[PDB]
């Protein structure tokens, strides 16, 4: 079904590479069990460097989650936005793990906006992405926190709506 679809990492990409965004990453490798996001942050640190506000899409089995690193504005800041049900602590500690690497508390920002928008957790993150960047200087913990406040406010035709419209976009930078 495209109207419940779960993105993936090159869905997700094309529409994310579509106008600094990292390329979409599991968060631990299945085999080596490995934390990918704290070896592709380390890895950073090493060339060129870390940009004022680094974005990782990170796939935890089900969910998309945007992991936002910012400065602001001696001190670097961990953001981790949740559309979905509350990451259980054993997840959230090899975020925080992968925090400390880039510099770091791990502010998660969890609210399940997926009640009328079937895993739309990677269409949270497209929209969102584009919000940040008409945000510019402007906090983005407060931006995708009100954001998300507003949406749950809006009735079941207009979460729909926002579903199938936003999935007619993404859809386009797969084709």
């Amino acid at each position: 079904p495209l109207g419940s679809r779960m993105l993936s990492s090159d869905e997700l990409a094309a529409a994310t590479q579509g106008l600094s965004v990292n390329y979409p990453i599991g968060l631990i490798h299945p085999t080596t069990k490995e934390n990918i996001l704290s070896t592709q942050l380390l890895e950073k640190i090493a060339q060129s460097g870390l940009s004022h506000n680094e974005v990782f899409l990170v796939n935890t089995g089900d969910h998309w989650l945007l992991c936002l690193f910012y400065k602001l504005a001696e001190k670097i800041k961990c953001l981790i936005f949740n559309t979905y049900y509350d990451l259980n602590e054993n997840t959230k500690q090899e975020i925080i793990e992968a925090a400390k690497i880039a510099g770091i508390e791990v502010n998660f920002i969890e609210m399940n906006l997926q009640n009328n928008v079937p895993n739309g957790c990677g269409l949270f993150c497209y929209h969102t992405i584009q919000l940040l960047s008409n945000a510019g200087q402007n906090d983005p913990a407060t931006t995708l926190r009100e954001f998300a406040e507003n949406f749950l406010t809006l009735s079941v035709e207009e979460q729909a709506l926002f579903n199938t419209q936003t999935r007619r976009q993404i859809y386009e930078y797969s084709l």
